[PDB]
């Protein structure tokens, strides 16, 4: 993997990325306990991923600009831009932990849970967001790129929000409704929430930093990246309930937390009006049989093979994408990420 | 009051406000629920205050530029940035209620506390935000001061975030810890929570869409505007317990809330080991006879009495820092603002 090599100068970078956010204490002593703090929640919500979507910025730089042009200074900004990225992530992830009440996220006690911060945890995650901004000063204000940067970054802030409220409304948890669990709608979720921020930006960054600013190059190339986010997330949801648990790295509760997944809006596309009861009777509830329940009608449901077959459709339907609306980027720069989520 | 007179046109702006936020429903049927939920957000948490800070927006571009450049598209643009430094403070309002558990605001139960909100008002937190940069898009892309709009926000957002983090620390509620309450400590927690984005931000949002963009002049206009907020700040405290409620338009909590307030900062700097005692003993406790008790001794400590002489202190320091760093603005820029909080 491209992202496995790269992976090490990402992650030691970091070091300096705090360095660097934490060097206004040498300038305004007033503030410094304020600054420990920003560390302290740099350190704990921004380290403990896999980095795939700043990695993504890295990789796309490298495959975009003639090697003529990656100079250390150049390299500096690709990985400055991708430690953005996941500043972004961890600004949501906070955030949205605080807002479902999440006990562990990446095999860690959320950071809201931890002893003496609760509901300061709103404020740690305002700061992820400013921490973005300031880096693309530090680090880009001089460049040709700037604006297209910030723009880039906002919008993307702009339509996860939107996807937010779009589920939030659409799952109230403590509220078993399924008639606004529809496919337009899970699509919706999926397209603002997840697949903009995670696809799109990262690519769209890279693109900006080569020099690709044009309106027509960005739209092919989302029309690329939100079919991918789309299938991600429909596979995040498969493997929630039917991944081997060792193989993810998770043990999947969407059932128990009333949420729109891909297989509750495939299980309603299906059933007869008997298997709707046994579902508004089991989905949403915590006990261990009521879920067993709902699993068994999926499986009755034959969803798994719904799913592979999804899996080969969604495959073609990528490639005739990379062919039609890569140019004139490397196809490289999509088949590297095809590869990473169709593993 | 020239604000008095520009407060119609500025209130009636908000309706053309949401309309343009909320137009991109003909752009994407999918999201508009959340559209809707976006509505109800900016209706009730950007309407009901008194919009000092937007109509000084307004106020300051009138007096900096020369009234041939104020055509119906600028006067336009000054509304729509007075209206974003509204929804900043709206957006740190929402998220500022959640942590500090308020139960009404603006004589209104706070947002996070309506029926079926609950921590969802952190995205709509977020929410609040963005639109500031949505709006900044829709009406001053093609300006030239755009791009220094957008760094004076952010900043300001950091800026007040910073502020934030530093009081939180301060000031644990269910924590009696008066050691950290100093002076040194008061004025920087005043400085970046309140400063900045209240006096500051607006005034330099009218400097930039004035052609005012260097840096001495900001710095010269901040000097003044800092120490400004400062006073504000102070009196603000002062008023919470010995403001006439019928008056000010509010009830002061801030002894039982363990604040970091001038008054108890004072209190320490004046207090016998005695008295330090009866202040351990009675401040941050919901008991009304310990909080006529504190009451009781800031006025043994004639605190009315330094608050009396600092304000004309206070009124002589604004009025020659007027005097030496004004210049090249008309004075009543200052002095239209000094008038409105000497008041
Ligand atoms: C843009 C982009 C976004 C995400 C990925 C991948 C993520 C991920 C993962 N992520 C874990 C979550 C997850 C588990 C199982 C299935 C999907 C996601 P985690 O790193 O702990 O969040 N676990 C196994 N494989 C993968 S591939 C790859 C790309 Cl190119
Ligand atoms: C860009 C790209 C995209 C996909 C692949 C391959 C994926 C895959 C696979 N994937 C399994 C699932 C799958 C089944 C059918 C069609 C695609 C994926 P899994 O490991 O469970 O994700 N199982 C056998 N063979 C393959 S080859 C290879 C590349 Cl170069
Ligand atoms: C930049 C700037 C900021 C604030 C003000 C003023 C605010 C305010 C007020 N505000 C109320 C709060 C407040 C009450 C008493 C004393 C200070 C503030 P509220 O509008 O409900 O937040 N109540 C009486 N007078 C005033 S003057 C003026 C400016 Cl020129
Ligand atoms: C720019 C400017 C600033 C201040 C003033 C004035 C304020 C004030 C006052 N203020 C009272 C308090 C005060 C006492 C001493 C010195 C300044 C303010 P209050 O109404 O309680 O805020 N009480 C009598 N007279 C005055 S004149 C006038 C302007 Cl043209």
């Amino acid at each position: 993997d491209v992202y496995a090599q790269e992976k090490q100068d990402f992650v030691q970078h970091f070091s300096q990325i705090v360095r660097v956010l934490t060097e206004d204490e040498m300038g305004h002593p007033e503030i410094g306990d304020a600054i420990a703090r920003l560390k302290e929640v740099l350190e704990y919500n921004a380290i403990g991923g896999k980095y795939n979507r700043g990695l993504t910025v890295v990789v796309a730089f490298r495959e975009l600009v003639e090697p003529r042009k990656q100079d250390a200074d150049s390299l500096q900004r690709a990985w400055t831009v991708g430690w953005c990225v996941e500043l972004l992530q961890a600004f949501f992830l906070v955030a949205d932990d605080i807002m479902d009440s999440s006990l562990t996220r990446r095999g860690q006690i959320c950071w809201y849970q931890k002893p003496g911060v609760g509901l300061d945890a709103i404020n740690d995650a305002n700061l992820l967001e400013a921490c973005i901004y300031r880096l693309l000063k530090l680090y880009c204000r001089e460049q040709p790129y700037y604006l297209n940067l910030i723009e880039l970054f906002l919008q993307s802030s702009y339509q996860t929000e939107i996807g937010q409220t779009l589920d939030l409304l659409t799952a109230p948890q403590g509220n078993v409704d399924l008639v606004r669990f529809t496919e337009k709608r899970y699509k919706s979720i999926v397209k603002y929430k997840t697949a903009f921020y995670s696809f799109y930006l990262p690519i769209a960054a890279a693109m900006y930093m080569a020099g690709i600013d044009g309106e027509k190059e960005h739209a092919n190339a989302k029309k690329i990246l939100l079919e991918m986010g789309e299938f991600f997330q429909i596979q995040d949801d498969y493997l929630d309930l039917f991944g081997d648990p060792s193989v993810t790295g998770k043990i999947g509760t969407d059932i128990q937390d009333n949420k729109c997944s891909w297989l509750v809006v495939q299980c309603l596309q299906r059933a007869t009006p008997e298997q709707y009861q046994i579902l508004k009777e089991n989905y949403g509830q915590k006990e261990a049989e009521k879920v067993a329940r709902v699993k068994a009608l999926y499986e009755e449901l034959d969803l798994p093979a719904v799913f592979l077959q999804y899996e080969e459709d969604s495959y073609s339907h990528i490639m005739a994408l990379i062919e039609q609306y890569a140019a004139p980027l490397p196809p490289a720069v999509f088949l590297g990420l095809a590869r990473k989520i169709y593993k």
